[PDB]
């Protein structure tokens, strides 16, 4: 479709500023904007003016300094350093495009994204330049090299002493809505450019703001990799929105005990972080960490069990707000502060999103069918998705289904319209003719004794073409026993828990299972080798 959003904006300029200006003219108090820690006694604040001043300079050091132009992608591998947020500010500030990206990336995966964005600079810190030097010789794109760092290396521009030196006035670019503003890699094969606007960020982040619960004189704490597209969105553009405060902590270690004396010991009344942070910080007797300050808890990234928001609210008498979305379109559906929680449901259309259950032909499922997750892109594109993946019209293409744009995942949508997450489309096994959800079979499998884990995926088979396998980690207990009759026995067990179509024709028995960072199973690996 195409879209009614304003022919200009910038986040910096059009929200940011604001704040400052605000300071500036005594219309507002100096308030805090960036409050940063190590957790080694290091602490740095800003307040809206300095956040604007020190980010022009970003801004003038990137765009005077560096020579980086309008248009210019910029790739940007930053551990949880004030200086992530000064540069993506920067860039904002500049007209620059924006690549973030994990600190721990190895050398093979700055490549690809190096070469792959024809990145012009890549702005990095200490941990990561090793690898990216190299690498760095065989992207010829890659023109500017600037490293945030204490210490200065050969071939490096210091940007921390160039921030110093440049001025405090930057004029602001004056972007363009639909102008891209940051290139965010996926994994849809391989990884796909994912380009965003300067309003499919920003605006969308300006109309979801305070979706958290959070208010203007409020600090938030997301706890995120500076390379998520999270990190944009909860822990720059929600607050900064609404002129809180973001809490950034170095977080070096995802130390849970860190964590949790960083809520005890600071005012923080926000928090951001995948479900893994609440279960490690439920891991803890948080007893002796009380965290009274704390009002709003939200979630992204993976299914908040119920029983994780069963033992939050046991513990600390809070909710935990779930929130769905993927890299293409931002925050798609949240429970927001004023929503009563479902249990095992993420919420309701973000934001001037149209988010419906789809059926296989683009139609508009009843409630409590099971479908696509789709956002309607046709007639009108909504703000907030993203612009398409770089170069790959056609991979953009085949996600839209009819007026609707498929995130990829299968769900149900109840009579109030929240939806309920039920897993990925690609996951479901077809064998014999029957569709096998693996979370069915593996929570079967998950019943019995011998399994401590298990991931259930196709198999190419000789006789049926695809096959239900699980890969199984034992308990130590069966690790003894006859790994023959222990097959039989676990096919046996989901044979009589479950539809018998949907028992693992195939075990095999491993000692670990992919996951992400996130602790999410990584079925399209396992799926991947299974299949040559
Ligand atoms: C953890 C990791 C896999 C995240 O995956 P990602 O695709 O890069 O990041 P996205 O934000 O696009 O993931 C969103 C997905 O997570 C899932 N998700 C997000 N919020 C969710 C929620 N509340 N409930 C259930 N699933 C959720 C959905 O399946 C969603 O769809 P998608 O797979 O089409 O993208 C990680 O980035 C990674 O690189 N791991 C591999 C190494
Ligand atoms: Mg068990």
């Amino acid at each position: 479709g195409h879209q009614e959003v304003p022919a200009k904006f910038n986040f910096a300029s059009d929200v940011l500023d604001h704040w400052a200006d605000m300071e500036k003219a005594g219309k507002r108090p100096p308030s805090p904007a960036l409050w940063w820690v190590n957790g080694k006694g290091k602490e740095l604040m800003w307040n809206f003016r300095e956040l604007s001043e020190n980010s022009q300079q970003a801004a003038n050091v990137l765009s005077g300094a560096c020579g980086l132009q309008r248009g210019d992608r910029v790739a940007v591998v930053l551990p949880r350093v004030p200086e992530w947020w000064l540069v993506i500010l920067g860039c904002i500030r500049a007209g620059l495009i924006f690549m973030p990206g994990t600190i721990q990336m190895k050398s093979t995966d700055i490549l690809y994204r190096l070469q792959m964005s024809k990145a012009k600079a890549i702005v990095a810190g200490d941990e990561v330049i090793q690898e990216v030097d190299t690498v760095a010789s065989e992207c010829p794109s890659l023109r500017i090299k600037l490293l945030v760092s204490e210490k200065s290396c050969d071939g490096w521009l210091n940007f921390k002493k160039l921030l110093n030196e440049a001025s405090t006035t930057h004029h602001c670019v004056e972007t363009g809505s639909q102008e891209a503003s940051a290139i965010y890699f996926t994994s849809g094969g391989l990884p796909k450019m994912a380009e965003h606007s300067y309003s499919s960020l920003g605006l969308k982040a300006k109309m979801d703001a305070g979706w958290t619960g959070l208010q203007a004189s409020d600090i938030m704490w997301t706890i995120s990799d500076t390379g998520w597209i999270l990190n944009i969105l909860c822990s720059l553009m929600e607050p900064w929105a609404l002129g809180a405060c973001t809490f950034v902590h170095l977080l070096p270690k995802f130390d849970p005990l860190v964590i949790l004396k960083t809520l005890s010991s600071y005012p923080i009344k926000s928090m951001m972080g995948a479900p893994i942070v609440y279960r490690m910080l439920l891991q803890q007797d948080l007893s002796s960490y009380k965290f009274p300050h704390l009002q709003n808890c939200v979630t992204v990234g993976e299914s908040l069990l119920p029983e994780t928001l069963e033992n939050w609210r046991a513990q600390t008498g809070l909710d935990i707000r779930e929130s769905y979305g993927q890299t293409e379109t931002g925050l798609t559906c949240m429970v927001s502060k004023t929503m009563k929680i479902k249990p095992g449901y993420m919420g309701t259309a973000a934001s001037c999103y149209d988010v419906q259950i789809i059926d296989d032909k683009g139609n508009v499922l009843p409630p409590g069918t099971e479908g696509d997750i789709g956002i309607r892109v046709k007639p009108i594109r909504p703000i907030g998705i993203f612009s398409g993946y770089v170069d790959n019209p056609d991979k953009t293409a085949a996600n839209i289904r009819g007026d609707f744009w498929l995130l990829g995942d299968r769900g149900i949508k109840d009579e109030d319209g929240y939806f309920q997450f039920m897993g990925r489309a690609d996951d479901i096994i077809n064998s014999s003719g029957y569709r096998i959800g693996p979370s069915e079979v593996e929570n079967a499998l998950m019943e019995h004794p011998a399994v401590v884990e298990t991931a259930v995926i196709s198999s190419p088979d000789p006789v049926r073409g695809e096959v239900v396998k699980a890969f199984v980690v034992l308990a130590s207990q069966f690790l003894s026993h006859d790994p023959e009759q222990l097959t039989k026995e676990l096919q046996q067990h989901v044979k009589s828990v479950t539809a018998p179509y949907k028992y693992p024709r195939k075990i095999e028995f491993v000692l670990n299972l992919p996951k992400t960072v996130t602790g999410k199973i990584q079925r399209a690996k396992l799926r991947d080798k299974e299949w040559k």
